[PDB]
């Protein structure tokens, strides 16, 4: 039971400054030691500085193609997540990916199907990223994340991500929590058939029904080994106050953690990333010690904590 | 697809000031831009002045029977947009009205049923509406719609409301949402049978089974005609910061648009009013980017907008 | 239909200052008169001063055995609160204990038992209140009050808790709503197979399911008398702002009333305690209009209040 900890302290496909700041955050709410506690050999590993990635984030204001912002620092770092995450999972560690915004999902998920094929992939979020690079309105990368793991609009995407391993299938992605999705990424969905459960089937269904489809959706088998990224805007901002990309109808903050009980209980989670966590957006007290207190609480969860003996 | 978007700036049934702004603030939020979108030739219907209305409406302190409020002011404007929601409908248009307190269900219904005989009634409120002539205790004209409608108190009821068809049935209207109901309205749902689904059935059965229950309800047959009056206060306050009458245990703004998609998605909705919209009561900002924000979205989800490819 | 309103305003289990005051703003919301309202002939029992036992309870500050803090004191009162409830239950009236902390139940408990041997019980809260005296962290006896009720830990137990009776059985306390107990206290109830319901199961499986089952788990045959102490921060703080030990994910204040509209539908009701209410701790209006307005609202739906016609 070795873990490695994987701090991406990336803020590309996000504005400014924030979400860079969540792998440190986490850490001091004592998310190694609860990780210990939970049983598991736990090591950090830094791919990079967030610092000095945020300087030059700053100052390279010239890094586009087209309506799409900072490809090349983009790039560049997602790759050394995909190289890191890839090797802890061939030494048989367990990938446990702090962001930084949803864009790093770049190089874990490549990282995690590339030693692990027929993984499915629960993406937990208020939106779909996967909004094409021809097809992206804002250019903020950290909504395309899947376009390019799916090899969409290839012909539009960069050089820069040339190092993308095509592991990815539209029938191993599944959604849970949607409800902020761009007119074009309605079509994608629908056209390749993805697996998608927005909030509409959260409450026509509840969520244990939900969780229980979208993990059926992504294993034919019901053997297949299971990745969840999840983006923390997911949970309503009532409960997540301390992020950047919220709307009308988010998850409750029990749901958000029953999910993850869920997913614990199945037994079958390889990887787990939390993303979109942005302590400094949301000048309170309740909301920096949210959206670093939900991750760690994501992670436990996810990592077996349950209610009641186990 | 035409639509009328009836605009009855009404504010009788309620004491004062602020529910009278709720048709210039919804079409200030687009309310038609949005419509539009959907699909809809839309075209607006000003059935009255809200400001001169409101005028007479403060001066007038003398329009009163037994301790009913308004009576000829109330007659006088309802039978204006009973007058104009039935010419819309016979022209073969939808009419979306906007409050406006919920005593323009009075005309909105008259309209509608006049048109469409055997069209069912889903009242979604927290309150029945129903209270008689001789049995209100606050007079408020706003919560005696129902009475007039299905003919209760014939005896005392006004000259003024003479004008009123007797079109609806006991068994074609059905309750959503119920939490604040008076001891007189309860004896007389029970004595007329009127299906009505509180908020226990919510909590006991989920919001999906209950509109399927209320749909039910009020169509023998599964191809009835179904309009839907909404009462914004039905929303839990949370969600409904800016109104004037809710209570422990109201909807959620999630299941209070889940609402409208399952009426959407039946595809039998043949009217739709929006009332109870007090942008004023509420010195927030969150607050008054609500009951209106709110009626936008509760109009685009009844009208077809979807979380997902449609 | 007679009802004794037992008022056991303890805090000793509790640090300070605060949920003394309990069954003083209970009653001053009407309590008796809602009681009387629905039906029941109402009498008041005072079982002691709290302005007393208060004042005793901040000057001795030596009343302590290892961690376990006010023995003598929390020995002395529950014991005035067993006995009056005995003579309630026998004189056949229903004891409806408003308190102060969750360490009355000691008495409350015992008293309905003795009389009523074959009854259920059905403890709502966020903690499973089962630590014994050696495993008690804190030391605070509102955390302790089912193990001296089941007997764990005979030979730790004070001299000063010999008048309590062994009449409750593992198999016959279910609990509802958990999610905040110690590591001790999992195993506990693990061991001894305790029929525990927490948040988890509610998230699972909704609110309605879970009173079923916990209704059939104490009755063996659908027949049996059932109690009920409710302890007030099983609601979420968001509905319950004014208490002193809440956490992520409890009871929506809509949950937390049907539970009590289930309770009362069921009608083998023989006993209930409102505890946990600290209206002082919430420096607010709607935080201390609630803790007290929400005591009588579950006092009312227990009661039997309903929403619709009974
Ligand atoms: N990761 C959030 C995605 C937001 C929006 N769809 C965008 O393309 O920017
Ligand atoms: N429309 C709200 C109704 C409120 C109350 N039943 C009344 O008769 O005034
Ligand atoms: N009644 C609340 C219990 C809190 C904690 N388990 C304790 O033993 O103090
Ligand atoms: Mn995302
Ligand atoms: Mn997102
Ligand atoms: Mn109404
Ligand atoms: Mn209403
Ligand atoms: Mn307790
Ligand atoms: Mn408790």
């Amino acid at each position: 039971k070795k873990m490695s900890i994987v701090l991406a302290p990336f803020s590309g496909g996000q504005p400014h400054s924030g979400v860079e700041l969540g792998p440190d955050y986490l850490l001091k709410q004592g998310l190694q030691q609860d990780m210990e506690k939970l049983g598991w050999d736990t090591r950090l590993e830094r791919v990079f500085d967030g610092k000095v990635v945020e300087a030059r984030k700053a100052s390279d204001n010239g890094d586009r193609i087209g309506r799409v912002k900072r490809p090349r620092l983009t790039a560049e770092c997602t790759e050394k997540i995909y190289k890191c995450v890839r090797r802890v999972a061939e030494q048989g560690r367990f990938p446990l990916t702090i962001g930084g915004d949803h864009s790093i999902a770049l190089g874990t998920v490549a990282g995690v199907l590339s030693v692990h094929p027929d993984a499915g992939v629960i993406w937990v979020d208020a939106h779909a990223d996967i909004n094409t690079m021809s097809g992206t309105v804002s250019g903020n990368l950290h909504g395309c994340p899947l376009s390019i793991l799916l090899g969409l609009d290839r012909e539009n995407i960069p050089e820069c991500f040339s190092w993308v391993p095509q592991v990815l299938k539209p029938n191993k992605i599944a959604y849970i929590g949607l409800r902020a999705v761009d007119d074009e990424e309605k079509k994608i969905l629908h056209d390749l058939n993805i697996a998608a459960f927005s909030m509409h089937h959260v409450d026509r269904y509840g969520i244990d029904k939900v969780v229980s489809m979208a993990i059926e959706a992504v294993s034919p088998k019901g053997t297949e080994p299971v990745m969840v990224s999840y983006d923390v805007d997911t949970i309503d901002p009532l409960y997540v106050p301390a992020t950047g990309t919220p709307v009308r109808g988010g998850l409750s903050f029990r749901e958000a953690l029953f999910l993850c009980e869920r997913i614990a209980e199945c037994g079958r989670l390889v990887a787990l990333d939390v993303v979109e966590c942005n302590p400094l957006l949301a000048a309170t007290e309740s909301h920096v010690n949210d959206t670093i207190s939900v991750g760690c609480a994501i992670a436990r969860c996810m990592m077996g904590e349950t209610l009641l003996y186990t």
